């Protein structure tokens, strides 16, 4: 197994994959890393594994059709990894925690949206389609650019949604466009 964890790059207290050579801190796996289950198998693995037993899923989906999906257990596992994926950039530590709003010439959002809080409503099943979470995530972005304005540090909005974005378009197989 990898000495590091595989989202923060970090050493610690690791829980090592079964069935790849991953490892994770406890709550930087997503869903946190279960008590027990010997073997255990990441959500890497676990995704994986969903693609072998469907090979046809990997074929081109609509946006419009994803969106409108139940969050049913499959679906609930790729939210998961998506929202892991964007764990892995260090950026991300930008839009994790609750922000708050003080700036001259801006106002703040009127729904702030944050990481932590999509990790705890998809813990909790509080979406009950994909649109739900991927209506939260953009959200982060979307504040983000409003409230930051012509600062330079909008640019980070940009660059994480685009993280979001790809990995999105990947793990639920959307059609490739120009
Ligand atoms: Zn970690
Ligand atoms: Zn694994
Ligand atoms: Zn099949």
């Amino acid at each position: 197994n990898s000495n590091i964890c595989e989202v923060c790059n970090k050493w610690g207290r690791l829980f090592c994959c079964d069935t790849c050579p991953r490892s994770f801190h406890e709550h930087c796996h997503i869903p946190s890393v279960e008590a027990n289950k010997n073997p255990w198998s990441c959500i890497f693995c676990r995704i994986k594994t969903i693609q072998e037993r469907c090979p046809e899923s990997q074929s081109g989906h609509q946006e419009s059709e994803v969106l409108m999906r139940q969050m049913l257990p499959e679906e609930q596992l790729k939210c998961e990894f998506l929202l892991l994926k964007v764990y892995c950039d260090s950026k991300s530590c930008f839009f994790a925690s609750e922000p708050y709003y003080n700036r001259e010439g801006s106002q703040g959002p009127q729904k702030p949206m944050w990481l932590n809080k999509v990790k705890t409503s998809l813990n909790e099943q509080m979406y009950t389609r994909v649109e739900g979470f991927v209506q939260d995530m953009r959200l982060i972005f979307h504040n983000h650019k409003e409230f930051y304005r012509e600062d330079k540090f909008t640019r980070l909005g940009i660059q994480v949604q685009d993280i979001f974005e790809k990995n999105f378009r990947n793990i639920f197989a959307i059609q490739e466009t120009s």
